[PDB]
């Protein structure tokens, strides 16, 4: 390690409202916990902190205790710097690896391990320790690099330890070189559209990649439910985009495992596996969601961080569209409050088993593309 | 559902188009020692519909012997026997397994596209090389991995879906490939494809089991294991920095440093839209100076350049099949001197009767002929 990484941030007030950590229960506590209100006084474990993320967590819930794991001397020094400079009184820093987190004596609310698993000699033992530490109704929220996404970094990579390259000026230089006269067709072209972060990328040994199968594999075998993904997008068909597909409905016919196994398959740009674990004597009312019974009109639809509704228009981050007529009117009644029911209801007033019909496979459509989570009854 | 497709006249596909390896075309590349000979004893190993039937349309005093495990493929090289008059071609249904029952050893033997769907891979190369006389080449195709990705990636989620070979199935295969994003990496393969959406050809590619695919270092072990030298590539193109579009780039010195075939690893991992290797195995009793070519050495300037099937010079421009471009007037002043007679040293003295000594211009000569070699525009006649 030439360079920290990740790269150091010098202030996170200018930070955090430009930025904001995807595991942060401020912005996503309903995707972690879809069945209850923020918690402003979380327990919450950063397995494998790095530089930054674990002062972010501990910034932005001021009243969470939040404690913080790193084998890295100088990333914790600066977890410390962020620490000293804005108070952050509620954060504990301990150089320890995963394989010991036991000697915490504690066990968590919320543990984030997010793109540290794959560097561990046994990323099974890793997720087993992750597992240990948490509470009932706890959440372990995990980043691993994806297979198929993945593909031009590897071939690179690889093509660099072949000829010796380290983390030098001369190799980095020779490094952006090769990239430079990769042919317009190469895998790795579509992945690039911080010499840190090259380092880390290509010049630093082999990254573990996982594919679906994968990943849910290494939560079982800890003896952990797969709760699911962060990002639901990457994991379905976009039967909003491209309705009345018969090959969608076809894939749409699998099991949610092979589904995801296929349209990572389909899906290749992704080249990151967000997701969450949770215990098996979590009650499953509190976190499953399931568009296809009854169940769903009871669902409260809510705007995902920097989605919404302006006039005519939908819009994602850094993406906008108008959807039709009938799918905005129903979009207009999302408040946070409102169920599915309810808002067929309020549609209705501008049958009602068709409205009913059509909110539920709207908002599971959209759910899957990361538009709106879901409130469940308490 | 006949696959290769079934070709209906063979002197209509031959003005137009050509085998790789038809000694006709490619004789030089195969025995750069020697003239093109007529009289070839030829085995076709997994001929399929065409191919046999084409080697002994084009090489008529040659015979040619062909093996297939499909009787209706057989059938169709039967009809263009019958069709062409082909007396000179002669059909088994026998599996390249059972090879040594026709008792028989042969100059060349071609097996494209035919050793991955053997149970074993290594035990086939091991049988044609018990078939090949001292100065004999297979000429093989195995499918290459990093060019096949996106094969593999739609086949693994049909099989997955539980698709086969009815309508109905070939119909969610085509729906399937039109909703690939652009960057999927099929897209690029589909670009190159031109026959692909045919349903023999789909069904072929798609919907009839994984066909394993090979990398160089796959390619080159299966060839030693089975006790035979690898002679080399058909196309160097894919396997080489192409120094003559980039000179005087320090990572392509870089690659060239390592030893051959962990610099051909290196450029099938910057090069990934060559999807197939196609490439020529010989035995270890074959005499080196019949085929070893080494432009490093001093050998090289009694190498004789020729132009490759559909590459040459008119006016300024040098062109390949499908490329067209002019090079520096240097280097055309060296190109305008192949005629497949004349060496490298020889060329070199042509320009030096009309910017350098002899001993300069024999050298950018070598490097020239070094990097047009690797790029697949001229192949070189060694001493008899
Ligand atoms: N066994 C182990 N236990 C704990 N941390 C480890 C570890 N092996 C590696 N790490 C740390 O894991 C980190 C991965 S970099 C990612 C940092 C942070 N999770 C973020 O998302 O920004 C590095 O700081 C590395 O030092
Ligand atoms: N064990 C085996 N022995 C001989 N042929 C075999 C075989 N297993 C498969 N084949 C045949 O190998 C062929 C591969 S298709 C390629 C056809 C031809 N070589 C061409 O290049 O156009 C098929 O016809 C298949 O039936």
């Amino acid at each position: 390690h030439r360079w920290l990484y990740p790269h150091p941030i010098a202030d996170l007030e200018a930070w955090t409202t430009a930025n904001w950590e995807w595991f942060d229960p401020v912005h996503s506590h309903r995707i972690l916990w879809p069945d209850r209100e923020y918690r402003p006084d979380l327990d919450i474990l950063i397995a494998g902190c790095g530089t930054n993320q674990a002062a972010i967590f501990a910034f932005t819930n001021r009243a969470a205790k939040v404690v913080a794991i790193d084998i890295s001397r100088p990333a914790l020094d600066h977890q410390q710097y962020l620490k000293d400079k804005h108070g952050l009184a509620n954060l504990e820093l301990h150089l320890l690896p995963i394989e010991e987190l036991a000697t915490l004596g504690r066990d968590f609310d919320l543990v984030v391990s997010t793109g540290v698993l794959h560097h561990l000699a046994d990323p099974r033992a890793g997720m087993k320790e992750l597992a240990h530490c948490l509470r009932r109704d706890g959440v372990v929220a995990a980043m691993l690099y994806g297979k198929y996404g993945r593909i031009g970094v590897e071939l690179l990579g690889s093509v660099f330890r072949d000829l010796g390259l380290g983390q030098d000026d001369a190799s980095i230089k020779l490094a952006k070189e090769a990239i430079s006269l990769l042919p317009t067709y190469h895998p790795l072209r579509n992945y690039l559209t911080s010499d840190s972060a090259l380092v880390d990328t290509f010049l630093h040994g082999r990254q573990r990649s996982y594919t679906v199968e994968e990943c849910v594999d290494l939560v079982t075998s800890a003896g952990l439910v797969f709760q699911g993904w962060f990002h639901k997008a990457p994991y379905y068909p976009h039967d909003f985009f491209v309705p009345n597909s018969e090959f969608y409905a076809a894939v749409n016919t699998l099991p949610e495992v092979k589904a995801w196994s296929v349209m990572e398959r389909l899906e290749t740009l992704n080249a990151t596996h967000l997701f969450m674990a949770c215990r098996r004597d979590r009650p499953k009312e509190q976190y499953t969601i399931d568009f296809s019974t009854v169940a769903a009109l009871d669902y409260v639809p809510l705007m995902r961080t920097r989605c919404g509704v302006s006039g005519t228009d939908m819009f994602w981050p850094g993406w906008r569209m108008a959807p039709s007529p009938a799918q905005l009117a129903f979009l207009q009644q999302v408040d946070g409050r409102r169920t599915i029911r309810e808002i067929a209801g309020c549609v209705a007033r501008t049958s009602l088993a068709d409205l009913e019909e059509f909110g539920r496979k709207l908002f599971q459509s959209l759910w899957r593309l990361d538009f709106v989570a879901v409130a469940l009854p308490a």
